[PDB]
């Protein structure tokens, strides 16, 4: 199993305009928070989340949060790890195209009480999925640090693209609040229709 997943993250990387879009021009690199953000919409549209709060960090990572279900945090059988590491780990891209092409992935999910941490680097587990406290809460957490072996030329996200594409799942998915934050110069946006 864990043979097979460095091979498919390697097959991401090798190919990875082909999985995520054009890796020099911008397209690939904000398609990268469209993937994220397409699970928190697809969370939404199932009736279970309600909010999705997209930040552009200072260091020009970017994190999505929701208040969905969490992605489930019990061991899968087959892999030996929690259901959460499978899916960010084996190959509408799929969540694990941007684990892949991520020099860093923070995931955090608030489910059945509790608060889960893992940390990627380059689509592989740090340390398996661990308790970090409880919570009353549910929702998923990814943030990622774009890896500069993929994305050339344009490397910094564009504010205005990310809420063009904000405003039109907004509108799309009307009964979603989806917020806008860049902490590299304050600037936030609130899109609900
Ligand atoms: C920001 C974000 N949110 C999500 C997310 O909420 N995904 C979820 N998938 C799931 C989910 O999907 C499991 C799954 C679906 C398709 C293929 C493999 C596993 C199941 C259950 C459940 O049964 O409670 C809950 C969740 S929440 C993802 Cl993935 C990302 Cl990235």
């Amino acid at each position: 199993s864990s043979i097979k997943v460095l091979k498919g993250l390697d097959a991401v990387r090798k190919r990875p305009g082909m999985y995520i879009g054009d890796t020099d021009d911008g397209t690939g690199l904000h398609h990268m928070v469209f993937e994220v953000v397409d699970n928190a919409i697809d969370e939404a549209l199932a009736g279970h989340c309600k909010e999705i709060i997209v930040t552009i960090h200072a260091d020009n990572s970017v994190s999505v949060q929701d208040d969905g279900r969490g992605i489930p945090t019990g061991i899968h059988p087959e892999e030996g790890v929690s259901a959460a590491e499978v899916i960010m780990t084996v190959l509408g891209v799929g969540v694990s195209v941007v684990n892949a092409l991520s020099q860093k992935l923070e995931l955090v999910i608030q489910r059945e009480g509790k608060i889960h941490r893992q940390i990627y680097e380059h689509g592989v587990p740090q340390a398996p999925l661990a308790v970090t406290g409880e919570t009353e809460k549910t929702g998923t957490m990814v943030r990622f640090w774009p890896s500069l072996e993929t994305f050339t030329n344009v490397t910094e996200f564009e504010y205005e693209i990310l809420a063009k594409r904000l405003r039109e799942l907004s509108f799309l998915n009307s009964g979603v609040s989806i917020r806008l934050r860049d902490k590299r110069d304050g600037k936030e946006d609130h899109f609900h229709y």
